[PDB]
């Protein structure tokens, strides 16, 4: 029958879940418009500082055979650019737009959550708070919630254990703003050698950097599943470890509204979206789903 | 030439790095003496708390494509009978033998180091004391160091900041008789959903595990090499991902003295350290390595 990968939340109507995870493909005007025209449901600008960043030296980034490895260093055209981006350029009526902020300190975000409100206000993009200690992250969210007028979400680094998702989900819960969790940010610091080589395959840090992709996706899926559980208040965008419908399946199985596409998308392009969309409305044709409502979050556990 | 996995450290040699990773194929004698039967260089035994636990209802380890997850609940059988091993059983003629503890609170570590030690001085077997809170890491440790007259290594989580490393090596280097450092323990609360099914694969903790396997192996080189450097008075096992020499050759490339083997030995069975030792030196012909020594810790980094 009638299968359809909407997704509602934020005020605003999502084709599909599917998006880029921050960060990826998402820097350039370029890839922004990549984004918009693909068949993605969303999208999210990179990470933005207030003043543009040249980022790692390279290699920084690199493509494995389960994921990849990066230390970018936050390269991006900083603030003005994305909110330009979002105040001028982005299409809104292609598909709604996410600007993942940044700031390498609390005034910083205050400072560009003063003036992306308006722009959120005035074009609707939504912000994407990228928090990847917990007092700090309670201040930091206080910051924010005290100059920025609008719901907004954040990106989590991954927690591995409950007494972490609790202390998170706790903070995170204390903000109604905060309505939607994107879980997760790279697995951190991670070491990939090349055997051949006998380096790391990384610059930055002596080789160490986050993980994406295959290796993160059960620590993604117990991101989201954990805070969806523990934040039944909000929206649990996944992120972490998706190369198929399948994968976003079960993100959205663990809970995630929105799916967010890092690695897969570095090294598929923003055609991938289509292939994803197709893939998830496949599976949920295999699975007898018509929404994405009917399983979200339905994971079934065994006790 | 000629080529040789010999380890030697604690006062021992061991023909090869390779031992199952704790509570992997170690928990019965049948296990402890397939392990010592094994082609392994030595084998420790499963975590123990003071009496024995029945562990998690099952499924509580499952074996995934990338690796496993698992949340035993620490199902071992108990102290005593592992003492009575390395007392009464253990052939310390064929290997070392280590003795994973991990009790549930620092008494209960506390008596049984006090147990242990004189074993460990009458036999030799060596505490790997299960670390997996940085002040309760410092207590645990401070109050082991007090009443256990021996060396003996410490099994860690894996960290994922430099501030953990940091953190962690800190308190690590604080204790003398902490001479090993054992890198990884499972990445902790991941959560497998299994598509065809739509839920999670292990019973316990609404299916979130520790994951081992491929998915950890950056993680297990980035630890493994965070603490290789940050606690060079101190040797470093390697654990997390280890299912082929190659991979085995990554660890001790990391910084790896040991090279502990859970998922792909519980996948495999004891055999496997044949195929690990095989593989390792024939890594190690094709590169020219005649002894481990010769790389470990050496892995190349490109800043
Ligand atoms: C190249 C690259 C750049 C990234 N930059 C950002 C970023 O700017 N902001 C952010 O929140 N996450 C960043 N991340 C993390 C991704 O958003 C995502 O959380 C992570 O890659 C896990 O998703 P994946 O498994 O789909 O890669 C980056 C990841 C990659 C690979
Ligand atoms: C079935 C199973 C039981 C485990 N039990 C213990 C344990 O008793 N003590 C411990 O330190 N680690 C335990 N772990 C973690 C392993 O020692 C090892 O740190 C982890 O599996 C990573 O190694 P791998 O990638 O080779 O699996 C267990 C792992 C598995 C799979």
């Amino acid at each position: 029958g009638s299968m359809s990968l909407q997704v509602n939340l934020l005020n605003n109507t999502f084709a599909n879940p599917f998006m880029n995870a921050a960060g990826v493909m998402c820097t350039t005007t370029e890839e922004l418009v990549a984004m918009t025209e693909s068949a993605s449901g969303s999208l999210v600008s990179k990470s933005c500082t207030p003043a543009l960043r040249e980022g790692n030296p390279t290699p920084r980034y690199q493509a494995l055979p389960l994921g990849s490895i990066n230390s970018m260093g936050l390269p991006n055209n900083g603030f003005d650019f994305y909110l330009a981006y979002a105040a001028e350029q982005h299409d809104y009526g292609k598909k709604p737009l996410f600007l993942s902020m940044s700031g390498l300190s609390m005034r910083e975000n205050v400072e560009m959550c003063k003036r992306l409100a308006a722009v959120a206000t005035e074009k609707g993009v939504i912000l994407e708070l990228n928090l990847s200690d917990f007092d700090a992250m309670r201040q930091c969210l206080t910051a924010v919630s005290e100059v920025y007028p609008h719901s907004f979400g954040v990106k989590m680094p991954p927690y591995f254990d409950f007494a972490h998702f609790d202390a998170a989900a706790e903070i995170l819960n204390e903000f109604p703003k905060v309505q939607f969790i994107t879980c997760i940010n790279s697995i951190g610091n991670g070491l990939v050698i090349d055997a051949e080589t006998e380096s790391v395959v990384i610059k930055p840090k002596q080789g160490f950097g986050g993980l994406g992709g295959r290796y993160v996706l059960p620590t993604a899926l117990a991101n989201i599943n954990a805070f969806y559980r523990r934040c039944p208040g909000k929206l649990i965008f996944g992120c972490g470890g998706v190369y198929t419908g399948e994968d976003a399946f079960l993100h959205v199985l663990a809970g995630a509204s929105m799916v967010q596409v890092g690695t897969a998308l570095q090294e598929e392009g923003p055609s991938i979206f289509e292939r994803l969309t197709s893939e998830l409305l496949g599976v949920m044709a295999k699975k007898r789903y018509q929404t994405l409502d009917e399983f979200r979050g339905k994971v079934r556990t065994l006790d």
